């Protein structure tokens, strides 16, 4: 089942009020045409250099990151291509980018909330169509609509009663969230 992790701060919170001011603050990166620039707006794979256990991205806005954690696939130019896939089993929503492939993974200084055991498998065929694309996608470009939905299919799926809408605390109660350390 989804296993949620948040700082107590975020305790009165609804996971739809956290996300979309999380987007919001991440903002978009602008990954698109005639808009990248490296070490700007690529992000990083974990170990890398198009495939990782982890990828990882800094906001150009903020301090916001996200780490998205599985066995991840990037096509580049290759039919389909632009495509991200594989398995997308966490995201880690924070502050402050740490590490890389060198240090043996990426961190965050200050992570305020987690999504674990997503179950999300996308093969390379659905090319951008693919969950695993749209919700890191989502991420990259201030829209985490399909990360929302998401969690909340997989809430409803643990007990019909969760829902984006619920409280962290309330899904604490639900046994399926867990309160972690105020920054």
């Amino acid at each position: 089942s989804i296993s949620i992790s948040y700082s107590t701060t975020y305790s009165g919170w609804t996971v739809a009020d956290y996300l979309a001011d999380w987007s919001a603050y991440f903002g978009d990166v602008n990954h698109r045409p005639g808009q990248v620039v490296d070490g700007s707006n690529t992000g990083g794979f974990n170990p890398g250099p198009f495939d990782g256990s982890q990828y990882a991205l800094k906001s150009t806005a903020s301090d916001a990151a996200f780490i998205a954690g599985g066995d991840l696939h990037y096509t580049l130019f290759s039919n389909p291509s632009h495509t991200l896939w594989g398995k997308l089993d966490s995201i880690a929503l924070g502050d402050t980018l740490t590490g890389g492939a060198s240090s043996g993974g990426y961190a965050l200084d200050s992570q305020e909330v987690s999504f674990s055991n997503l179950g999300l498998d996308s093969p390379i065929a659905q090319g951008r169509d693919g969950t695993v694309h749209k919700v890191v996608y989502g991420l990259m470009s201030g829209d985490s609509s399909a990360l929302q939905g998401q969690i909340d299919a997989l809430l409803k799926a643990v007990d019909p009663s969760l829902s984006i809408n619920s409280t962290f605390d309330q899904l604490a109660a639900a046994g399926v969230a867990h309160a972690t350390p105020a920054a």
